[PDB]
């Protein structure tokens, strides 16, 4: 229910720096609110405001991974094959939510962090899944533990950008602590290493082949859990999902700049989807999650899956 500016600033509790900088914000607000309006309802889905409708498509964008994702460095790690073929068939529906209480949707707010929230999600995904315990890791560890600056054996760059294998990696090989020891402040701050509190790893990830098949996908979502993907979070449709599945969006898309988690697929009356937990609050998608159309990469959604084993 947010119809121009003051609304949205008083909703979203928002501060600016300077009288110039609103000036070029509530623009971008208006031009987004524009874009809702005329799109909310078409072919059935929800589109609307959130914390970020004050920012351009270039702005939101670097906002997430400061333009700085270095896709030959990603492509590298991914494995080169396919799955052995030889899995027999997959049910209609699966969804992690039904299947195992996985913990509740996070706000990664004004910090390019999702591939900390993506990674840390499967996690705690996981640690439901197999040992029906719910935890909450710090996503704030990540962002500054795994800071290229602070650790030059790690390749992230804090709210600036960030890669989820690289999450596990940390997870790996030092462990995260909850929440409760180290909270999130969406900022990249200097790395403390001597936060005690009991410390929750993985033993191993692993990318999926580029490009790799819906089937593939879901296989390895149905044998080793949630997984995280990269995507084109800053597209429009994406960006201001609410209710219902988007069709026809970026197909087989090269840009990818959001990282969020696969916890299923369904079909709904001849539509196949994808289930998406996102980190951007119970506010956007249903509940957080979202529902994409599968079978065309849709916004790059096959381009990196990467699983992890406990
Ligand atoms: C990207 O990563 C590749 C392989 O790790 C490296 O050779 C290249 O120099 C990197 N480029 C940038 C711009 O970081
Ligand atoms: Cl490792
Ligand atoms: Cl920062």
């Amino acid at each position: 229910e947010i119809k121009t500016f003051e609304q949205f600033k008083k909703v979203f509790g928002k501060v600016y720096r300077n009288a110039e900088e609103e000036a070029r914000r509530e623009h971008h607000f208006k031009e987004q609110l524009k874009w809702v309006e005329e799109h909310n309802g078409i072919d059935g889905v929800e589109y609307a405001i959130n914390e970020y409708s004050d920012m351009s498509e270039q702005e939101f964008s670097f906002h997430l991974s400061g333009g700085g994702l270095n896709f030959t460095y990603m492509k590298m790690e991914a494995a080169k094959e396919p799955l052995i073929n030889t899995y027999g068939s997959l049910p209609q529906n699966f969804d992690w939510r039904q299947k195992a209480r996985l913990t509740r949707i996070r706000q990664q707010g004004s910090c390019g962090s999702c591939w900390a929230f993506a990674a840390a999600g499967v996690a705690e995904s996981l640690y439901s899944i197999q040992k029906q315990q719910s935890i909450e890791l710090s996503e704030q560890e990540l962002v500054d533990c795994t800071y290229n600056r602070y650790d030059p054996s790690y390749q992230c760059n804090g709210c600036g950008s960030g890669y989820s294998t690289e999450a596990f990696k940390y997870m790996i090989r030092t462990g995260l602590v909850e929440e409760r020891n180290y909270p999130y402040n969406m900022r990249t701050q200097w790395c403390d290493p001597d936060v005690e509190g009991q410390r929750y790893h993985v033993s191993g990830y692993q990318q999926l082949r580029y490009h790799s098949s819906d089937e593939d996908v879901m296989y390895t979502i149905q044998q080793h859990g949630p997984v995280v993907i990269y995507m084109h979070g800053s597209n429009n449709y994406f960006r201001n999902l609410g209710n219902g599945v988007l069709r026809g969006v970026a197909y087989n898309d090269a840009y990818t700049d959001h990282a969020v988690i696969l916890v299923g697929w369904g079909t709904v009356q001849g539509v196949d989807y994808w289930i998406i937990r996102n980190s951007w609050g119970t506010g956007w998608g249903n509940g957080g999650y979202g529902y994409v159309e599968r079978g065309h990469n849709s916004l790059g959604i096959n381009n990196y899956v990467t699983y992890a084993t406990l």
